[PDB]
């Protein structure tokens, strides 16, 4: 305890109903965290972190750029999203959640493995993962988006890499 | 029957444990393929495709650099991958996928959601969701590297929009 996010191998995903059938998926390709955990007993101490929402993915432009837009997340207005741990237990993350301007309390899942080694260069690691879900409305993200068109309902799984 | 990809909401994934415990996901961004297709009773009659090997994703440079050389897929030798169904049969699709100058069985679990309206033109479409596993090894692919490094196991999920 404390650990730094290797950023090559640490990812924050989202997964959204599209139409409600189809699940379109999408990273934030740049963020930021701070974790400091006991790597035995698996607890964790410290959990916050940061998204930039101009990096916003989903591999398509016109979709990103409207998203980025006032119609969803309003980059120019709000170019950050913020989540601090305030509270573990047994798998829970309970914290703070904020978007679009928007503070909500969550829950995610998580799951910690640790102590790990990397095989290549000896190093300790943790790998930590953990999933969510969220209405995007909740957050103001997209009112005039119906359900049946863009789901209410967001996935949101974290799966980290970190090294002591 | 037939029916047109929605390339701008299809994608092509695969997912594959990175040091045993944390899962590297990535796609292929440049995809074709022919479906043909009964909406009612969920026949699927024809389904092909091929990937563009250069069109690997994984979000980082480094490692989508090391995956197109002769350490893993060599793109420059095999520029592409392909699948083609030969029997479709109680929600599963048979058929031989090629990727690295070899062609294997492999059998896909599908979900087929039709007849679908799309609520702002009101034209026809199906989304069509297919998830299987292959051992990359079995193509091939990565023979120097551990399982304990990159997972043999890799899960490929095709996710598709397609429009009548
Ligand atoms: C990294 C440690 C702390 C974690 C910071 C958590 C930030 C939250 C991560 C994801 C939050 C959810 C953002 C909502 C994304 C949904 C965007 C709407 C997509 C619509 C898709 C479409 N069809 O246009
Ligand atoms: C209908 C289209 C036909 C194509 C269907 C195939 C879908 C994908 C097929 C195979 C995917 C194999 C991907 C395995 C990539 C290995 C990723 C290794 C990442 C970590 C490597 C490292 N050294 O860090």
């Amino acid at each position: 305890k404390p650990y730094t996010i290797d950023k090559a191998n640490s990812s924050v995903w989202f997964e959204v109903k599209h139409f409600k059938f189809n699940e379109t998926r999408g990273v934030f390709d740049s963020f930021d965290g701070k974790i400091d955990a006991d790597p035995n007993t698996k607890a964790l101490n410290v959990f916050e972190g940061k998204i930039d929402i101009k990096s916003i993915n989903t591999r398509n432009k016109k979709r990103d750029d409207h998203l980025k837009t006032a119609e969803f997340f309003d980059v120019v207005k709000y170019p950050k999203g913020s989540f601090k741990m305030t509270k573990y237990e047994d798998g829970k993350i309970h914290g703070d959640l904020t978007l679009h301007g928007v503070t909500k309390p969550v829950v995610l899942e998580a799951k910690i493995q640790a102590p790990l080694q990397n095989p290549m260069n000896k190093k300790e690691f943790m790998v930590l993962q953990a999933e969510g879900k969220i209405n995007r409305k909740d957050f103001g993200i997209g009112k005039t988006f119906s359900d049946a068109v863009v789901g209410d309902e967001v996935k949101i799984e974290l799966k980290l890499e970190a090294y002591a």
